[PDB]
């Protein structure tokens, strides 16, 4: 079960208040970088559950979530006056192999 599960693209969002729900986060967001299709977030049937303060931002475009993390990368843009960073989800995808002509559909090779 080796790692990869190339696939969506998500934007790691640490710093955020719990105050906020996912639905406040994806426009914050949707401000902040131009591209992301939704906001999901982790936690156990309720936000505010396990003191959890962050956010997953999945972009449609591969790029639209690597070049939206370059703008709140140096921590820039801050949401509701708190700090904000965004970080690599995917830990090891299979780029080293398949990294170009990226197709969702082995369906015919």
């Amino acid at each position: 079960g080796s790692s990869g599960s190339s696939g969506n693209c998500r934007l790691f969002i640490g710093g955020i208040p719990k105050m906020k729900k996912r639905e406040e986060i994806l426009e914050e967001i949707a401000k902040v970088t131009e591209g992301v299709l939704d906001v999901i977030v982790y936690a156990s049937a309720a936000d505010k559950m396990k003191n959890r303060g962050f956010a997953f931002v999945e972009y449609e475009s591969h790029r639209a979530a690597a070049m939206a993390r370059r703008k709140l990368m140096p921590g820039r843009i801050q949401l509701w006056g708190h700090q904000i960073a965004v970080d690599w989800a995917e830990p090891e995808i299979d780029v080293d192999e398949d990294v170009m002509e990226t197709v969702s559909g082995p369906s015919s090779g």
